[PDB]
Order: structure tokens, then C-alpha cells, then sequence
């Protein structure tokens, strides 16, 4: 899954 917590503030993420 995406490693970011929160994916509004990870955009370059495309899991999130």
C-alpha cells in the first residue's frame, strides 16, 4: 500500500 500516512499530502505517490 502507499507509504504515506496521509495521501493529500503525498501527490507524487500513486498508491496514495
Amino acid at each position: 500500500g502507499c507509504p504515506c500516512i496521509w495521501p493529500e499530502l503525498c501527490p507524487w505517490i500513486r498508491s496514495c
